[PDB]
C-alpha cells in the first residue's frame, strides 16, 4: 500500500513506553534541523495535520556543539518550561548557524531577553529544578530511542520517520508527504 514499513517510516525493534505521541529531536547546530525548521517548516506543517487531540513535542539533543550544545539543551528546557518555544526557535537557529553570534551562555540569554523573556525570569528558570528535570527528560528520551542523529521524529514511541524514502525534488511535496506520514502513523 501507499504507506509501507521501510519506506516512509521504520519500526523501532524495541518500542518506548510512555513516549510522547509525536516526538521530534533536533539540534540548533544541525544544518538539516535548520532546513527542517526554517525552510521546510516541518514541525508547523506536521502540527497542522495532526488528528484531534494528538500533540507534538520537540526535544533538543547534545551530541552536537560541545559545551555550548549542552547550554542550548538547557535553554530549550527553559523555553519548554516558560512556553516560549515559538518565540525563540528562529533567533536561536539563526544566531547559531546564520550569523554565528551565539557563542556563549550569555548570548543565548540575550535571545530570550530580546524575545520578551525578562532576565530575572530567565535566570530563575535556568537554575530551577523544573529545568533540570526537563534536561534529564530530553536526554532520557533520546537514549530510549537509541538516537544516533538528528533531525528525527518518532510516533507513539514505535515508528520512526524515514524522510530518505520520500520525494525531495519538490520541497512542498516533501513536506506534504512527511506530514501525511505523521498523520497516518498517529492513527495506527
Amino acid at each position: 500500500a501507499q504507506y509501507e514499513d521501510g519506506k516512509q517510516y521504520t519500526t523501532l525493534e524495541k518500542p518506548v513506553a510512555g513516549a510522547p505521541q509525536v516526538l521530534e529531536f533536533f539540534s540548533f547546530f544541525c544544518p538539516h534541523c535548520y532546513q527542517f525548521a526554517e525552510v521546510l517548516h516541518i514541525s508547523d506543517n506536521v502540527k497542522k495535520k495532526l488528528p484531534e487531540g494528538v500533540k507534538m513535542t520537540k526535544y533538543h539533543v547534545n551530541f552536537m556543539g560541545g559545551d555550548l550544545g549542552k547550554d542550548l539543551t538547557q535553554a530549550w528546557a527553559v523555553a519548554m518550561a516558560l512556553g516560549v518555544e515559538d518565540k525563540v526557535t528562529v533567533p536561536l537557529f539563526e544566531g547559531v548557524q546564520k550569523t554565528q553570534t551565539i557563542r556563549s551562555a550569555s548570548d543565548i540569554r540575550d535571545v530570550f531577553i530580546n524575545a520578551g523573556i525578562k532576565g530575572e525570569e530567565y535566570d530563575a528558570a535556568w537554575n530551577s529544578f523544573v529545568v533540570k528535570s526537563l534536561v534529564a527528560q530530553q536526554e532520557k528520551a533520546a537514549a530510549d530511542v537509541q538516537l544516533r542523529g538528528v533531525p528525527a521524529m518518532f510516533v507513539n514511541g514505535k515508528y520512526q520517520l524515514n524522510p530518505q524514502g520520500m520525494d525531495t525534488s519538490n520541497m512542498d511535496v516533501f513536506v506534504q508527504q512527511y506530514a501525511d506520514t505523521v498523520k497516518y502513523l498517529s492513527e495506527k
